[PDB]
């Protein structure tokens, strides 16, 4: 239950000219560290990181039938070629297939979505802006601190959802496996916004490493899609320098 | 049905290996293999037994839960990598025999036998010692039966809770890529003799796109320098089929 500033991590930000924040917490000690306490508490559009709660809610409400649900490509055109295919839950999460999750949100509906975001203490819990886009271009905002809190509850199966559904979503979030560690993670990208009002990019997740568990959340301002790989490379370098991965 | 594909034998002959690969797309109703007879021949499971043993441990409550830590008592263990506290995935991935020996002891013979019958797990023969039957006893399982067992696990159709099946499934993840997850487990009984060799295993499944592939590899082994072939031969076969890599 603590947080401390460590401004030395700022070196990885300054080298790439990035304005952003990294939050890293050790589960055993309940201790977090961040480069920027102020930005750690600033709230941004979750963008595709919202697929985590949306998946849990989808399963809870029965909108997603089960773990082996296939989301069929009806076949019409879409915004990315990688979305123009049948997808599993992991596939739809991993490729961040927006129309899949828009449909899930519509079927859940506003009253149930609101209820679950309250139960999950998910950001400002403001779902105004259209049920199928509040997380991408609406009023919903969440901080890096809140993302770590949320992911810890998921890891511990302490969200207000079945253990089974929490487990389903956890496996779908596995992005790297090594003999000494598993990484569960999710990216997000709201867009380039304006040069005055940039978009946000995220990488959030946790690392199960020996007997320790490290929860993390990264975000940064972004106004050019060329910068998007920094959302993984900055926190990856940090975690490598801490000995957690790599 | 099981259908022979003798073209796969290339990857075996090249390394002078006597073994079998069984690969099934979608389900175990139809599998392909290099060797029809060896596909159904039964061998000691060795560390592949950690999969049922983990499920049974959770079902019985011996493993309290998903976040169970298996504490090291500080006494010598046969590998240094085992001389530390371990999570369930840790104990599976480093193949920490003593952790699983203790699980087995606590499960006990009666419950062990009950669950191996429920799982249709090989010859279901657990005799000769509760903490070593899968290591040096009479238990035997084929590559075909490993595929069936893993398919049941994937489908949550084993006689165990969905939760416990999901726990063990995640603990088996060994490779993650954007297009696929591999769940798998290795095993190695030992070298025995040139006349009576040990057995090496790699078993698992690949979740790819909207397809699933179940697999099981075993080979005779009498020299530990050959052990990496247990992964490389089936990996090469699956790479040529476009399933991984
Ligand atoms: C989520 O952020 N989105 C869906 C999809 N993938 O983005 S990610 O790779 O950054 O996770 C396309 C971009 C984005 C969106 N909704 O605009
Ligand atoms: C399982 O077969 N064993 C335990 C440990 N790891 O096994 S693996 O690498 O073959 O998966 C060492 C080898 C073997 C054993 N019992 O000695
Ligand atoms: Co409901
Ligand atoms: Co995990
Ligand atoms: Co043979
Ligand atoms: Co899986």
């Amino acid at each position: 239950g603590s947080i401390t500033e460590n401004t030395s991590w700022n070196k990885e930000f300054s080298a790439e000219a990035v304005n952003g924040v990294f939050v890293l917490c050790k589960s055993s000690s309940k201790s977090c560290a961040t480069n920027d306490l102020a930005r750690a508490s600033k709230e941004y559009l979750p963008a595709s990181t919202f697929k985590i709660p949306n998946a849990i809610i989808g399963l809870e409400t029965g909108v997603i039938k089960n773990e082996h649900q296939v989301f069929k490509w009806d076949g019409k055109p879409r915004a990315m070629k990688q979305w123009e295919r049948d997808l599993t839950l992991r596939g739809a999460i991993q490729v961040s297939a927006v129309p899949v999750f828009q449909q899930i949100a519509r079927e859940v509906g506003e009253v149930r979505m609101q209820k679950y975001l309250k139960k999950f203490s998910y950001g400002n819990q403001n779902i105004s802006g259209g049920i199928d886009k509040f997380w991408l271009e609406g009023q919903l905002r969440i901080s890096a601190v809140n993302q770590v809190e949320f992911l810890e509850s998921l890891y511990l199966n302490k969200l207000s959802a079945s253990k089974e559904n929490q487990l389903i979503v956890k496996e779908a979030l596995v992005t790297e496996a090594a003999p000494e560690y598993l990484v569960h993670s999710k990216t997000g990208f709201s867009g380039v916004g304006t040069e005055s009002n940039p978009g946000v990019a995220w990488w959030v997740g946790w690392v199960e490493k020996e007997t320790e568990v490290y929860f993390f959340a990264f975000n940064m301002d972004i106004d050019n899609e060329s910068k998007l790989p920094l959302r993984k490379s900055i926190p990856t370098k940090i975690m490598e320098s801490e000995g957690i991965i790599g």
